[PDB]
């Protein structure tokens, strides 16, 4: 029914996820960074987008919410290595967890919302935001798992009137990220399946 390409957008898109806070920065170079969670395993996320390199200096405490792109390894020494791209912020939180707005239209009827995610953080990465949103795409409203729903896109709109997108059809564009935009400052988030 689907082709290859759709179907590798489901496997990245209904894997999972992962999720850390207060990280600390090992190490902070051009495209990569490498730190140590807080249950001890390092990450060695890269970051390809010249819009969105990461400032943080070694020491300091950051946020994950990342996609692995290899399996990670257990080394020699026993140390655990995960191989993750974009997605790190400041561990800033906001007073009280926020109620993101998503809007889903597929073919044409604006349909109901299930599984939406509530977040505490002031800023989320874009890619972060793209993850979440297709997820829920996937799951709930069949995105990639049948020939007639395979594309579309996603538009977040800031208050101050900028906007973001992505088109449904091709996976996450990881070179040209923006910088992590505060959550708090989202006016709408659409989405549209066709």
């Amino acid at each position: 029914s689907t082709n290859d390409n759709i179907k590798d957008l489901l496997d990245w898109y209904s894997s999972g996820s992962d999720t850390f806070t207060n990280s600390e920065v090992l190490d902070n170079s051009l495209g990569s960074m490498r730190i140590k969670n807080t249950d001890g395993s390092i990450s060695l996320i890269i970051f390809p987008s010249p819009y969105y390199s990461p400032a943080f200096t070694k020491g300091e405490k950051v946020d994950l919410n990342t996609k692995r792109t290899k399996k990670s390894q257990h080394t020699s020494e026993g140390t655990y290595i995960h191989f993750q791209i974009s997605g790190v912020t400041n561990t800033e939180k906001l007073p009280t967890p926020i109620e993101l707005p998503l809007k889903v239209k597929v073919h044409g009827k604006d349909s109901p919302l299930k599984y939406w995610p509530k977040f505490d953080k002031k800023q989320l990465a874009i890619s972060t935001l793209d993850f979440e949103i297709r997820h829920q795409l996937t799951q709930i409203h069949g995105l990639y798992r049948s020939s007639d729903k395979t594309g579309g896109y996603w538009k977040i709109t800031m208050n101050d009137g900028s906007t973001y997108q992505s088109d449904l059809s091709k996976k996450f564009e990881y070179n040209t990220e923006k910088p992590p935009i505060n959550i708090d400052e989202i006016k709408t988030i659409e989405a549209e399946i066709n």
